[PDB]
């Protein structure tokens, strides 16, 4: 990773922060993208709203201009939602489609010509097991993750010839600041609530952000040089339910 | 099917037309929806543009009000786009998402409460093997079909408790006006191109609209009473390629 | 028209789904040859008792049907052994039994049936597999792998033999109301109907399948309405995910 | 990997050899299993026939007895068959089921208790994209690889609680001595031609697969259980 440049979206979140940290430790220079990013330790800061076409279309070019090149993209930004389709509003729809699917589409569409010209690169999409398999009460979340997984596999096959390796990491349960905050606000000790949630996973715990980041780094690395369009599940053995 | 009322979208196209014909022959009353449906023999005509929120939201209620009940919805309307994602325009994106994914969402969101209050019903979505598996140079088409397959499965499990049976038929190659049109534009004689395409199918022929319509009818019939959230592939043995 | 004048072989014909498939086919006008360990009580058009684990019996089944009824249009591979346990609790005997009946036997039957059907202009083969196997489930390793194997075989054969006019597809149930299931409940002092209803509550549809729920899909797959289906794995699960 | 012990089956073959090399380079001690393993640099040699129940049942215990512990099992032995089902002989069936499915079954069944008692481990099965998706004219091969992928996933769920991580790597096209045999068509021309049907633009070398095996055995994959990791260079099954 020494000398390489990476864009990471959703950089202010749990998995995002862990991916940024791991890439910079590995010697990559990293551009960070989220709604707001000024406090994140990174090599280029690109705050913005992914729902705005101009910002998402322009992200890969902004990284190449600011840091001189673009080797890796991690599409990690994502909206969590829930409900049966009958409980899904138009606003829920627009927000999730815009950030979970359209934004990755725009970023990849822009990044690919840059990487092709440079002789190759790696894109890693953070999708979910929810969407590879259907689950109850989360129709919108699943369909956007299924759209993203499909995109990854199609792009993976379309752009392999240009030396661009496009793959996905598909978590299930993940420990994050916001999961813990949710517990605290409802009166639960977050550490205990997290352990209990872990007992529903065959491995016995939910993922830490680093569990996910380590797989992202593998996919971006030369060890994964023959993976194209692969969807790598990282779920501790836990089935969607 | 006697006494039953069905809504069919994309009623003016190849598969839609075969579906309308088959339901009517079997004694159902059919409401037909498409941009224009004036030519079509049917029990209720509902012209409009699926991209319009209010029209899509309103379709199921228009059928229940017009014909007195709503037993079956066939989401058959669909747009074909082609290209690697680097060749996919913003106009392409809006069109495919709006018609292939957002329209079925709006129609199901509206139909489900109506059917639930009436003791159940059946929804059949026409998705595609392209989507279930990735194919070259059709990134947008695949991702919309994968989103629709995922929605089918999630809704199928969310709403089976209300007696609503939601499944999808997933064709691969079908001889339809749009498949032909696509060839002519490129610019091969459609009849020759269709014949050549038929030869790439292990079964030894391209599917006709009736091959698909017969499966849609199965899915809406009592024979399929235990199928919920199933994705029924109808590909003559041919892999996505 | 339809199944009139056609001949079918159904295995596991004394069991729940098998028995429902035999009845439905004969009502639709087909003559049916039944196979199971014992079949004497079964109303059918040819009786072929035997042990599917014996290579000679499984190899010879389609030919015995063609000789006995004059033709072979449809094969329903329905026989299956139920097993459970993590792989660490799976014995060599468990292994030999499940592989022999769930995988090796349909392999032998289809290998023998395909040439006969190819020579006669085509036919239909329907395998009863399981959603367990399509997705993994806890504590049933052997059951799952045999069902996965059968599902894979269905798809490869479906693709390989469609050019011969042979349509090979599978039905994949999840929860089904069988005599083994009901006997199991009866012995725990349960009311089997109530216990069956209770197990139904774990299915989004709200009930487990009756054997007729499954048989009507088997009939669809062997019928003209399914003429464009080759290598399809048709899930019939009432919405219930493997768990 | 320093101080860990791995068992690698099919160790005399292309992928097996590259896996053994990679593990020892990372500091693991490796026991090698195949029909003959005399030539292979390793810390324990366990030659034998996987079709023999006793041999397969005894492999994990032999490694624990010989090197003192068992941390990693790579089920890599495999038999290549071809044909439609109607061209598949009884001998083909026995050979493929025996080596591709029963052997890993026996090995995992024996390895699991040992690993569980030690606090955990990793098992990596080399399955295939063929089997996950169906492909023309290889019915026996596909079904055995499908069986093995299913076993991997079920075992992954069943034994994660004991700290055992069970996963599979699923190659498509790979340049291996065995591929080249069975071609002999001229081998290196055939390998190069096959190479050009892969969107990446080349077929995998054994090291391309071995590096994924190593990832899956490693600490970076500590949250993967029952995952089937495809390594196909973008190439769909066909
Ligand atoms: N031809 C095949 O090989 C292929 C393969 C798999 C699935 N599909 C799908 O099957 C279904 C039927 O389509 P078809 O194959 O008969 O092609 P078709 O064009 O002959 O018919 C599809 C219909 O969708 C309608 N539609 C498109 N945009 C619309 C809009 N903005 N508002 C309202 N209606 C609109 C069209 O006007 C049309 O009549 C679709 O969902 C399609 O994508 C067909």
């Amino acid at each position: 990773f020494e000398g390489k440049v990476a864009l990471v979206t959703g950089a202010a979140g749990g998995i995002g922060g862990a991916v940024v940290t791991a890439l910079r430790a590995a010697g990559a220079r990293v551009a960070v993208a989220d709604r707001a990013v000024a406090g994140i330790a990174a090599d280029l800061h690109l705050p913005g709203d992914l729902r705005e076409a101009a910002y998402a279309d322009g992200l890969p070019g902004a990284v190449a201009a600011g840091l001189g090149r673009l080797d890796i993209v991690v599409n990690n930004a994502g909206v969590i939602s829930r409900g049966r389709i009958t409980e899904t509003t138009d606003a829920d729809w627009s927000l999730s489609l815009g950030v979970n699917v359209e934004a990755p589409f725009r970023i990849c569409r822009a990044a690919i010509p840059l990487m092709a010209a440079a002789g190759g690169g790696a894109i890693v999409n953070v999708a979910s097991c929810w969407g590879l398999r259907p689950g109850p009460g989360h129709a919108l979340y699943c369909l956007t993750k299924a759209a993203l997984a499909s995109l990854t596999q199609c792009m993976g096959m379309d752009h392999a010839p240009q030396g661009i390796r496009i793959n996905a990491v598909c978590p299930n349960e993940v420990n994050t600041p916001m999961l813990r905050t949710g517990f605290a606000k409802r009166g639960f000790d977050p550490d205990r609530a997290v352990a209990e949630l872990g007992r529903t996973v065959p491995l016995g715990r939910i993922a830490e952000p680093e569990d996910i980041a380590d797989v992202v780094l593998f996919l971006a690395s030369d060890a994964a040089r023959y993976l194209c369009g692969s969807l790598v599940e990282v779920n501790g053995g836990k089935a969607v339910a």
